[PDB]
């Protein structure tokens, strides 16, 4: 896997030059990834909200794949992806430890602005997920904000294993195969109940700007984002980055 | 890369300009084509939607709308919502003037209308089953689209053309079947999410207009919708996509 | 754009012409093949539709009709409805004469009919389950097609061949799998929207004819549909596609 | 010259003759595989059709049978029903004689029969759930196939192998995934239209024979269906496809 | 025929033998991955199956299991069940010794075990919904698997790995998305037919064990299944695929 490792390492060095030399480009590109994932979340929640509970995992997982397709094919900068690229970049010597930790929070924030931005436009566009309190947007958001730390951490680990696996298979494949790679892993992660930090940003923002109940708070959103973010970072850094690094000649 | 994609977008912008200036009959036929192609897709999804529960309409209408941008891009034609992106990029790369951009756009818009109205007419002469029946989802959706407020329609128009331009963008960055999938994804996301396409609406509105529509459904209502939806489509084409990618490049 | 595609259609038209005049036998085999292939498609979707609720018949029958044109294009055969486009572009490019176009089209038509009647015969001798019951959708759909007004039939036939020629067009402009997707989309769209395919009707008509059809179903009814559906197919092939794309090239 | 596709069919016929004549073991292995592979598809579609209302069987069983000819063509093996076509083109092209063609065909049919019986037996030792209930789908369909009339069976086998060969033919004229979709289309059209495949039947009949069939189901019955379907299969492969495309150029 | 593929597979055995001898860490990781990857596919299909009517479980669980071997092959990892085929062919071609095959084989097995157990464990710590409710299909499918007769499990294992090696074999002989379709088809077929995969069972078992299983579900039972399905898996890997294609070549 030295070819795939070098391409990821070349990418870590590209992310850095963008961060350092083109600040405007970096921020636009990070906000893009959040908006793109968010457009996917609006799609899957719209469809889930109309359907019986027993088919939601299947339809929402099967139709979420647009989210990473946009991110990877359209082009953008996705925090959860950075956790792997930047690990590989550090391990190969194309970027440093300090550059890694300085870039990640930046991608995280741009993703956030882009998520809030798409949920805002959806809200001004009078989106139908928003005004009714029984909307799946609110009950999924609330449940997400009140789950224990451990549960959220490990769900965040599992999600980013798959999402990074999708990034990884897409770099190793061509044409349509990238699309199937993306499709598969997004099905597995949504249907299986795992947690994606950047997907959550849009979900939480959608619930915030609608008729959420009193028990839904900025704190609870903070809680979920803290622990999912760490767990996404575990799988990205260790399962995938260090994992494949240690797997090659 | 990003620069490669942008240059292709700017070359396409210079190509549209010329087509407009040098070959007007082709410009109009190609424009009429895009409107008709989107409408054929509108006839398809509305015929399917009319036979389904509300709770599966968005999914099945969304999953079967892909043909619309597929025809526009693969068969070849000129689509207004597409130009909003290409022309911006041509202006910014320098291959066309700001002037040519704003002179082309209303031409593409009108051409599309001609094809949209044209395909709705044929369908009507063709005893299309969606027109005469006052309970059809053609009349009800077209009614709701005409009386939604401006802000709502604007922002749904913005969200629609982000996605449709993303399809355009992604089809250019990819090859063979990947093109059909990118298009598929984005048309499913836009339809199922509730967003608004000016050009597709031109077909839907002409279908409702030619059938037994609500006495509440007016030319003024059609005007209200096409106005704010168009402006919306334009914001995302120009700013989120055209300018957005322009500033993302190092 | 479009110059390469047009030249390919035009080279195809000369090839069709050479085939017709130099190897008449292969002309007929290859035309019979197209009617038979389209037929194997019609048997498929009527078998499926025959068991489902009327409300999902357009979706299912549309989604599964793709094989028909996939066979025609990828296995290789001669389809009258595609000939309407190819030959038009051939006359326009100068590769064949007006005279050659009109001498050929009726032959392709006749060959398609032979292959159609023929695949229907085999299905019958094969004790196909669609035939013996009066309630079969083969009988109710064939009869509805035969008593429909000329006007309705024409414009539906025009709308159909737009879509089928669009599939042929897009297939010429793409490679590998994308051909199959282009074809799938267009056949979803024409069948599910209600549109009329002249050659595909030939098989349906023969299947109902060889089965337990009602007395209301006559050869005059069949000829009535085939006349207007054919003329309508020919309109969209010749004008919307042939002449359309001819005047669209800068 | 001939067409590329005809020249390819005919090279394939010459390669069949050589395998038959120089490598009997290879031939028998490679024919056994095709029977097993079609058989694997048959177990699949009957396991699914078993749980489904009759009105969705032709659709679901049709839509899921594509693996059968996918294994045959992509994995690699010798299928009787495709030989009828290949060997005709060889004969017309001059690469093989009428003599080699008629000597090979029965060998292919038998090796296919062996692999079909072999995969049935494994499934049967594997406690296959389709076996014990004489009223469930393998036994009722198996029974009705053995008592159908000769004319009906012959013309159904004609229309089946038209489609199965059209799949073979289109797979030769295409690359990559297009081959898979060609095959998939064709096996949906033949299984859902009610058409009969001699080799597919060999596994169905072997499943019903080795399971708890009613005593109305007999060896003479199985022989009755196989005789007429094999003959119909041969009519369309030889004539509609081989002779058909031979005279189409 | 098949000589290239055999030789790819033989060259793969030699690569495997090299990883094992000069990079045990990399070996173990790459084994564990494969087990964890399969386990992800298992967690998916059981989560889907659990909410569904039993009459659509084989279809849906089969149609969605594809990710398992797709991760294995396309991301890359080392899969015991694949090894049974690779190593056999390398032995026959002379690229590895009999001695190597037998040293490596239970190594991959253990690594796959460690990985399957590992993903199960993460899913337990992440409050996986499949675990706590006794009637969950993770528990009932797990139990039925553990008490089935040796002979039954053996021949279901042989038939499973026939299919899985066929996917791997077809993936080797194809490109691009085709690798993906070959895999999807084989995993549909094996999961929906009732066949038994040793490594996937490893995850399913760990899951049950970490959840609310009945008293009747024991380690001896998990043992019984892992024994006989592994052995059946090995039969079809070695003999039906390995020696099978080996003796199928001129």
């Amino acid at each position: 896997f030295t070819d795939t490792i070098n391409k990821c390492a070349a990418n870590a060095a590209r992310i850095a030059r963008l961060s350092a030399n083109n600040p405007l480009g970096f921020w636009v590109s990070s906000a893009m990834a959040g908006a793109y994932v968010g457009l996917g979340i609006i799609l899957i929640f719209t469809l889930g909200n109309l359907l019986d509970p027993s088919v939601r995992p299947l339809v929402m997982g099967a139709t979420f794949g647009i989210a990473l397709t946009l991110v990877i094919i359209a082009g953008s900068e996705l925090f959860t992806g950075h956790t792997m690229f930047l690990t590989l970049g550090v391990k190969a010597g194309t970027i440093s430890h300090g550059q890694m930790w300085a870039i990640l929070p930046q991608t995280w924030l741009g993703n956030l602005v882009g998520s809030v931005f798409v949920a805002l436009l959806y809200s001004w566009g009078g989106g139908s997920l928003l005004p009714v309190d029984t909307s799946i947007v609110h009950s999924v958001a609330l449940a997400k904000t009140t789950a224990p730390a451990t549960v959220l951490f490990f769900k965040g680990a599992l999600c980013n294993w798959l999402v990074c696996l999708a990034i990884w298979m897409a770099i190793r494949t061509e044409g349509t195969a990238k699309f199937l790679a993306i499709w598969w892993c997004l099905l597995a992660f949504i249907a299986s109940g795992y947690e994606h930090s950047v997907a959550n940003m849009t979900l939480f923002a959608l619930s915030w700007f609608g008729h959420h109940s009193d028990a839904y708070t900025l704190a609870g959103i903070g809680h979920n984002l803290l622990w999912v973010t760490l767990g996404n970072t575990l799988s990205g850094v260790v399962f995938m980055g260090l994992g494949y690094w240690y797997a090659t000649p």
